[PDB]
Parts: C-alpha cells; sequence; structure tokens
C-alpha cells in the first residue's frame, strides 16, 4: 500500500525485481534536487528512488530539494542508506547498524523549511529522529536475514568532505555516538518538518579515524561499499514488500 | 539610566510602564526586527526590543538590535528568553539567572568585528554576564519568594529545531542547565558594545529525554502564559 | 628542500635570511593576506606569508594555493595560543600532534561547488610527523620550555571563550585553544603539503588566568615570546 | 505513622519536643551509634538517631538502620551537610537529592554479606522515596525557602576533603553536592524496604569552586545560619 | 584442555560427562563448590560454579583450575545492558573491562611473598578464546556483539540510575559484579581467559519500570539453551 | 628547612650524602616499611625512607610517615614512577604533579580511624605544597631537564596494571599520570601537617598508549635511566 521513498546511491537501484521508468527534472521552491526522481514499482508497491548526490560534497547538497520532491511526488516513507565510519568497537567494517539517535555537527546547511519569508515560527519536535515503525521493520528485515547488526545506535552527523582527526573521534565517542557519516543531517529533521517518517540504514565502510592501525584510504571504503551493498539490497527488498 | 529589555510583547504589559511611540531606525548592520518602544517606568527611561519581531531565532538580526538599542541610550540590558530545563531541579516553572554559557550556534552575523577593518578586537568574554546585573535579578527573584536558581549555564543551540535526545546527553556532559536558541550571538554583541548585559531565563518545558512524551508546542505556549507574570514581577523590581 | 612559513610579520626579523621579493599572487579563491615573501636562509629556498594582512575571514584557501604555486614543499605555521593544560602556561612553546575543530563558515575545502570528482582526505593525523620532529629536535636542543605532543582547539572567533566554554574544551581533550589552526591544517592535506604548527602560549585560557584576559596582557607575550620562535625557526630552516 | 531523623542532635531542638528518651539498643550487626531518642511530636511518633557520638567511614549504619526498623520506624528523614559543587548550590543552600553516586569502600555496606542461605540484589534504581521527597518540597515551599527540589549527591569516603581535581571528576559524573554519610545509610534503608529520603545542607562550597581552602570555622557557620532552617522543615514534615 | 566457570546448568549440556567430583583445598581458603571434570568431543573439561559475588573466593577458584590442568577459561557472566543495541537477551563478548569493585582478594601478590608482579593488563580477555566465541556465535546466527566494555561493580545491591549513566559517561556497555578480579586473577597464573556475557536486564533507568528478579529470571531461563550452544562448539 | 626523602634507594647514592644505618622504630600504627636513614648532605639534616623495603597497597604509609615526623622531618620529597597517560609525558619525562584523582581504596589511609574522642576533616584542595613545588620546578630548570610543572595524578590500586579502557577513562577524569603509591601517602602528610610534594619520572606510556604491551623489563630500564637525573635534582633541592 504505503509509498516509499529510498535515499542513497544508485546501485541501490539495481534491486533485483525494481523498475524504474520515469525520470522527471524537478524544479522546487528550494531550488534544483540532486538528480531527477525515479518513480518505479517493486512487489506491488509505488517506489521512489532520489540519488542523494548526482551525475557534489555532502555539505552543499539541496537536500531541502530532495525531501520537498518527494513528499511532494507522494512519499509517505522514507528510507535513508548512509554510509559511516564505526565508532563503537562492535560496529566495524561491513556492519549493519540501524540508528536510533543522531548528534548532529553540521553547519551552514540549507536546514528548515521554516526560515526567510514565513509567517510563524515552529520549532518541531525532534526527540527521537527515526520513525519507529520503519526502525522495526529494518530491524525484523535483518534478523530474518541473519546479518550481523545493531538495531541500535548513534549517530554522529560531520560535515566533510574532510574525514575526522583522532582527537575529533574520541571527542564524538565520548559524546555517545556509535557511528559517523556526513549525509544523515539536515535530511532527517527537513523528513520531520514534512511529517515524513524517516528511518535510516548504516553501512560501516570504515573504521573511524584512530581505530584501526594505518590510515583511512578510500579504496578500503570503495571495495567495502561494493561489498555490502548486495547485503543492503537484501534488506530494502524485505523491507520493500 | 536607561535600560533595554530584549524578550517578547507581553513584556510590555508591566504595570506603571508607559509607553511615548516607536522610531523605524536604521543600523548600519541592516534592520532591526521590530521598532524601539521607548518608555518610562519608576522615573527611568526604558527600551523595549521584540527580538522575534515571526523571525526564527537563527535569522535574527541580533547586530542591529543591539547597535540600535546603544545608539537610542542604553546602558545595561536584561534579556528574557525561553528556555528547556535539562538540569533536573529545573523543571517547568523555574526561573534561571546563567551565570555562563556555551554557544552552538553557527551561521549568525554574530561580530561587529567582520570585513576590512583596519584593527581586529578579541573580546575578553570569560564572564558573558554583567554580574551586577545578576545580583539584581536575583535579589528581585528572592524578594518576591519565587522558585529560581541563582546560577546555570546556558546551552545556545540553532534551531529552528528543538534538540534530540542525545544531543541533550551531550549537552549534559558539557555542563549546561538549560537550552534555548536566542542567548548567542546576542549576549556577546553586547560585550562588543560595552554593554551590560544580563539574561532572566523561564524553563518551558523539560529538554528532550526528560519528560515521558514528546515536546509539544502546546504545553510550550502553557508555560509561557502561566509564566511571563512572574517575569514582569521581576523586571519590574530591577527598575 | 623548499620550506614556507606562515605567521606574523617580525617572523622574517630572522637573521642571516636575505628576503627579497614581494610578490602579490592571485589566486582561483581570490587573494591571499599578504604579499609571498621569497628569501633565501641557509641556502635554502624560504617562503613566507603573513596570514593576518580576522581569524574567522581569512583566505586561508588563496593562502595556501600561492604557498603551493610558488614551490613550497613544506609549512610551518606559527600560532597564538591560548592554555588550558596547567603545564602550559604563559611563554609556554608547544608542538600540538592533534586538533579538534570547532570552526564554522569558513571556505574549508577546496572540493566546493561545480566540480566531478569529491575527494574525502584523510586526516587522522592533522600534523606530519617529520616536520613535528624538526620543531622538537629543535626546542631541544635551544633548552626552550614546551610540549612534544598536545591537542589544538580551535574556536570561530573573534571572541574569547567563555569560562564554561574552555571547561568544554577541556573535557574534550584540547590543551590548547586558538582560533587560527583550521581549516589551514586541512587545506595543506588537501594539497599534499606537508603541515606543522609551532604554537605559543600567550595567555591562561578564560577561567585558568584570575581575572579577565586583556589585549595588552596578550602583546606582551609575543613580544616576549617571538625571539625564542624565531630561534626555532632559524633551527628548523638550517 | 513513626517517622525517624538522622542527623546531629541539636535537631533534636523543635519548638515543643518532648524528648521522651531513650535506651540502649543491641543489634546482630553491633552497637548502633548513640542510645536512641523516643518522642511525640504533635500526635506523631518520632524517633532520632545521631550517627555520630566516629568518622563518617566507621558509623555502624547496619546497626543504626537495623535498630530504628525494629524499633517501629515506618519512614527515615535523613538531614546532611554537604559541600556545594553546582553553581546554584552555594552555602546555606537546601537541597533534596533525587539519585546519588557512590563512591565510598571500606563500609559494612549490606545486611545481605556473610555465610547466609539466599542472596539478594536489592534494585536501587531510585534511591530515595519520592513521597517522602515530595514531602519535604511542599515544606520547604511553604516556608518560602530557598532551595533546590532534585540533585545529585556524591558519598565520598572521608575524613578528609576532597582534591580540587576530584572535585571537576565529580562534577562530571554529573553530582551536584559532596557529602560522606549518604551511603550506605540510603542502600541499608532500602534493603530494609524502609522510606528514605535525604535533606541536605551546603556547608562550603567544595574544594576549588571559591578562591582560598575549606575551613571548619565556614562550617560552623554555616550549620549556625543553617540549623534553625532544617528544623523548622521537620516541623512541618512532622505534623 | 579447558574450563567454564558459570552457573550448574551450564552442565546440562548435551555431549558431556561429569566423571571426577573431586573437592579441592588450596593456600586462599575453599573454593566456591568442588571442581567437576569431564570429557566434550575428546577434550577434557573442568567446569566450576562460582556459587555473594564480593566475597566470592575467585583466588581460591582460578588457582585450583590452574593446578588441575586448566590451559583456557570460559567465563560465562549474567549482566545488565547499558548500551541501547544490548537489550534483555543479547549476548556479548566484551574485549574490555573498567573496574570498579573494591574490598576483595584480588591478587596473588600480597601478604608474604618474595617477589612481587605488576602484571600487564592492556588486554584482559585473551583474542583467541574471543575469536573462537565470536567464531561459535556467527556459525549458528546468534545476535550478538563482537566487542564490548565491561563493567565490574561491587554489589550485592544494583545500581543507581546516576552510577548507570556515569559507567556510560565512562564507555561501557554492560554492568556485572563478577567480571573481577576473576579476569585479573586469570592473567596473574598465565591462564588464557575470555567471557561470554548475556544481557539479563537493562541496566537502571534504561528501560520503563523497575529492575526485578522476576524479569532476570525469565531472561536467564530463556538466554542459558544458546548459552549452552555456544559453549558446546567452543569445545568441538 | 628539614627534608625527608621518600623513594627508592638508588636515590641514597648522591655524592657527599652520609646515611647513619636504621634502627627500628615502634610506631603506634606498626613499623615502617624500611630502615629509616637519618642523614647529612653537607652538614644539612635529610631523612632517607624506602617505602617499599610488600606491594603498593599494603605498604605502612600510616607508619612511614608518623615515623619520619617523629625523627623530625619538616618537609617531604616523594620520588614515584609512574606511567604517562598525556601525549607529551613520554618515557623518562619528568613531572611535577599539582593534583591528584584517588582511585585506592583498602588502604589504611587515615590517622583519624578507631574509636577516638575527636574527628578531624582535613581541607585537601591543594595535595602538593606550593613552595616544595617550585623548589623542585627551579632546580629542573637550573639543570635544563625536560619536565612538566603541573599535572594529575592518578592513584591506583595495583598491583595490577591498567586495562585499556581504565586508562582512557582515568584520561576523561583529567588524569595526566597513573601510579600505585602517591595516595593515600599525601594525605597522612597533611593530617600530620607536613609540607609534602611528589616528583615523578614516567616509566612507561600508560596501558594502551603505544604499540606493545608492557614490560617489566622495559620500565626497569627507564628507572635505570632516568634516577640519574632525578638524583641531579634532589642534590639541587638540598643544597
Ligand atoms: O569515517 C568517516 N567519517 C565521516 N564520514 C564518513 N563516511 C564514511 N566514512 C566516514
Ligand atoms: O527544549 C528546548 N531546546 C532549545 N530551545 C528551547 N526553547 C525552549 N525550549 C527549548
Ligand atoms: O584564549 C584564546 N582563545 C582563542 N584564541 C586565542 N589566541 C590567544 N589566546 C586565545
Ligand atoms: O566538602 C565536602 N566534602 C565531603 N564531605 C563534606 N561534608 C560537608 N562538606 C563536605
Ligand atoms: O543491572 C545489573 N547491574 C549489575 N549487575 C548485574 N547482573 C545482572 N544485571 C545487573
Ligand atoms: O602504568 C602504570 N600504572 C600504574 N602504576 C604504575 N607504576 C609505573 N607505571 C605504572
Amino acid at each position: 500500500m504505503s509509498v516509499y521513498a529510498i535515499i542513497g546511491g544508485t546501485g541501490l537501484t539495481q534491486l533485483e525485481g525494481l523498475t524504474l521508468s520515469e525520470s522527471l527534472p524537478i524544479e522546487t521552491p528550494y531550488g534544483a534536487p540532486s538528480a531527477p526522481l525515479q518513480r518505479g514499482r517493486y512487489a506491488g508497491r509505488e517506489v521512489l528512488f532520489l540519488a542523494r548526490h548526482g551525475h557534489f560534497p555532502p555539505h552543499q547538497v539541496n537536500y531541502r530539494a530532495n525531501l520537498w520532491a518527494l513528499k511532494q511526488a507522494g512519499a509517505e516513507a522514507v528510507i535513508a542508506v548512509n554510509a559511516v565510519g564505526g565508532i563503537h568497537a562492535a560496529m566495524g567494517t561491513g556492519h549493519l547498524c540501524v540508528p536510533h539517535q543522531l548528534i548532529d555537527y553540521t553547519s551552514g546547511r540549507e536546514h528548515t523549511y521554516f526560515a526567510g519569508d514565513i509567517e510563524h515560527v515552529t520549532h518541531i519536535d525532534f526527540s527521537h529522529p527515526y520513525d519507529e515503525p520503519l526502525r522495526q521493520r529494518l530491524i525484523e528485515a535483518l534478523r530474518a536475514l541473519g546479518l550481523a547488526h545493531s538495531s541500535h545506535g548513534v549517530y554522529a552527523c560531520t560535515q566533510g568532505p574532510r574525514l575526522e582527526t583522532v582527537a575529533e573521534i574520541a571527542r564524538l565517542e565520548r559524546d555517545g555516538n556509535d557511528i559517523v557519516g556526513m549525509t544523515g543531517m539536515p535530511e532527517a529533521a527537513l523528513a520531520r518538518e514534512l511529517d515524513l517518517p524517516y528511518a535510516c540504514l548504516a553501512l560501516v565502510v570504515n573504521p573511524a579515524a584512530g581505530k584501526s592501525a594505518g590510515i583511512i584510504t578510500m579504496a578500503e571504503i570503495e571495495q567495502a561499499l561494493h561489498d555490502g551493498i548486495g547485503k543492503v539490497r537484501e534488506v530494502l527488498a524485505r523491507v520493500l514488500a
């Protein structure tokens, strides 16, 4: 029944049995979305796909435009796939974590619809950033599949593009975070401001700075993606049905 | 001595206060959120500013406001701020006179010392609030026998959204007792202008994670309607 | 091997340095803070750039591209800082080995806007270990009071920190605090330029000193400290 | 219903308190700090027990409590003098803690030691009886007294007071006040299913929360200005 | 040859014969219960029940296992779960611990002794024994954490909400009253030791109600089976 | 001013120092951990005490200090070998701490225990004496040795060394170095109104701060390498 949107890398589009047979190049009041909207059918449910970064560094992706376009195209739930670094010792490379909280360390990103010309200011609650029904459907799928996961975790959302500093990971860890990426916020909040239920699925693509012995290389990360993307796809499959 | 009050309207509902008209001012830093209301109270020249003018806290022109009050003769400032109670002793109802703050804001025009200006000034800001003003407020709270706290750390955050349970947890680890969106750059801008400044904080909700439910704009408006009166009592004694 | 130095002027009042050029260069990112001075010290091509010419508005991109364009193969950056760790009082030299970014709004990367590829640099160790050792080696030789390692807080400014702010920063692990370490250190890596920092403590951080921190007190510590800092720079360049 | 008060004597100085006195008790755990003083307060039966006469780490809480349970106590009010970590909780402040953190060690801390047949791990999530907590708050409010409705009580070991750095760590752990008597008392009340609340008087700012060093004269003075306040609060709670 | 320290019921494992039930004395008082030798899939097996936490004779226990010929130890622990990812019924294989106990006989190097050894205790659990545990949890498709920090509190009482929060502030994930000095003692006797902890309740203030023995014992009743399946494999 | 040096022998190799053998004294608190030596260094009186003569947590510190004071000690320099937690305090480094945090327990920590008729709670805000600190500092400068003028000393129980996670918690509590002998030593020194300072030599990078694990051999090399440095300091402070 309910229409789902999936935000993430293409190749999530290589999900077996998904059709994606439309491409509207949308222009919103908030400017250009990242890629055109792709609308399709999967296991009998209407499905939406937005590439988060087009064919743009995380801190300049027009998330506002993305979420408006999806709300409008008829989204009623958004599953956001996120590549992260693992801070928690148990959340190593290849691990899947379904966060339940986040701490936002971003700045200078268009992060609300309640700015510029508005006639009342609203302060959305945001105590629990992820819709709980979605989180459970992700968990139920991950248990069913016997994939190694954490059912909770705190998402540190940093600014990039640069990776983090060892003492910077020290502080994120002292702050309670389990995992760290650059694209979680303001996405989750803009979803909230639109009453759009949103939940994040996170693939750990590297140990965060200082956890492994060497240094973080883009090929370590590229490999990890390639390795784990199929696992993510299996989870979306079960969730989408 | 002339006194600015920054906070909401309703502050203007103070018994005994008169207001004589409101001039619109042009500052070198843009437009202030609202016209200044110049008035008289207990034989003391007073100016009021309604900081939100309908503006989100992150886009308020604090620079324009402060320069505006300075130029209009201000000599001290009491800022009335609505906050979230992190500390367990500071529930809905509570009044707090913070003595310290931690700024988590970011994209705001936050200093008078920007652009090619031939000389840059680094202000001390060790003690963000003028103590004599702080003592004026505390005395008033004691004298009125109201439930308050004499000290506390103010966490100033970006908004317009409210904080995450985990973000609150982080704030609690930084030593804050309350959280709001309006305290900074306001407090620092005043010191850049050598304007003694103090805040009076009203706890209008528990911070995310401290109450049993989610925070509703309904409960927060109720805590204001119930709390603006006691605030008015405090301002009154102070002037 | 060509070293560049970023910091105040008077860092050039270095004895035996024949400083010859004043090159005003233009960059794809706008103007650098000052003209690049080129010179020779000890028979090594030596590059100077005064970053001063508001820390949060300094064109850090322009400065580093300039240095890179001019032929720099390493960078020593000199920073005035407030001291958080109790062992690191007024006058203390420190060679930080880590840093924590608390800044924002600054044009902090080369990978911004219209580009066909985004590069997420590793940045686990903000500072080059070799350069660190050249600095460490020199302080030891000159018998100066210093610290081998230490954590740099970089804060927005131009305002100093609040007592509570310093408490947060200490809780985070910071030994020192300053407004210019970042994004400079990061842009250096983006340019594959080895970068290292020599910090001089010019005030105890807020609430570590007695009363307030005056500009005057800071001024006298720069006056007193620049002497030491030159001697270190001399030895490194040598 | 029978309320038992633990604190110094001179709490016994309530106007219109008959000190009906009292008998030396024996316990399977030893000798209690003082003979129990049994009295009446406006219809109510009240028990008193001075926890001294003995350094805090050597007080025999096990006997004290056991004896108080055996004498028929149904509720225990504990009065405690403390250093004040939280900026808002200076000298002479009254606090009513809601949580505690235990840093004590060499103490006979449980009735479930020894070679015993069934082990019991009590839940101790909320270390103070909430009904008792309200009864103290209500009393404080009604008397217009400056106080804190909540706080975290650090129980250290003594007899020496704390180091500056130790205080920084108690603060990072989230403690508001610091004292030497609060545990294992609160816990031992619980193993006996005996409602228990503490009322705390800050007698000194904790180490390094002020310029000098902590003096035993400062504390004497704070108990002098403090004691009367504490007594009026018991009069109400008892009534 | 392996030794398992946990409750009895770990000896309700299918495939295990318990032969000798000899009660040993040691230079450090009596152990918690007699030692029980056996075989499981052709390996010599020591089992030893550790039954009040702060008064159990951990010294006497390990020395006994050492002298009986133990060449590795698996300690099974009931714990409360601080980490939000580790609820009731989770299995955790910790890699670190932080020790908040005291008043316990914690070292073989006290009293008399001609020489005093300050052992290194950087890594309290043995990596190869963790890996065998983890390998096993993977094969059985059980929900677990490969790593985690163990807080060892004093008891017998449970923790305060604020005690828990400072344990959380310290980087801890689980909490139990029996992890220390067991690990450290094992180390002083060059015995490889690892722990497998079963979360049996959310730590204080991590959930709705209070912590109760009804709740904790159900979780133990529920979990014991998974635990036995893990040990069965690890001895295989 | 008469100094007592507490440390290993090897501190006794000072050139020009002479020492009378032992004589074993009995104290009210049992017997000191070694022969206490009386000395002269160029005519000046010095006491020497080796604290080990037993593991760190069973050392009779109560007895040592009581012995030291009965024999006329006016000040105390204690020389401690510690692991370094701070990045800038590698092996070989000298540190003059200014604060400390006690993580010990079960040790005889006070003179004011037992069944006495008066109790003393000392202030202990500043565990090390500032005049002695500077004497050590001025000395280390005079010899131009690398050192730290300040730092926080974590005093742990032992005999085992610390876990990587324990080190991370000691680090979060703001400690710079960790040893197992510093307390209750300093505190006892105070109960006796004896000015006490520590000089701490870093013998190993604390658990989890370098590639390997910590070997006893590595530590023993480190001492044999830094005791020479410490002797020099002592010689200067004693002159
Ligand atoms: O290590 C990381 N840090 C921040 N963002 C990331 N996205 C993938 N890995 C990382
Ligand atoms: O909960 C809060 N968080 C931030 N700002 C606020 N202003 C009122 N309440 C809050
Ligand atoms: O206190 C400081 N904070 C930030 N920058 C500084 N530069 C010198 N001192 C300081
Ligand atoms: O400062 C304090 N510390 C410990 N115990 C106390 N009891 C009263 N004040 C204090
Ligand atoms: O909640 C707990 N705390 C301490 N030990 C435990 N053992 C099981 N649960 C717990
Ligand atoms: O690493 C250490 N930890 C505790 N005590 C010590 N004594 C020397 N090194 C150490």
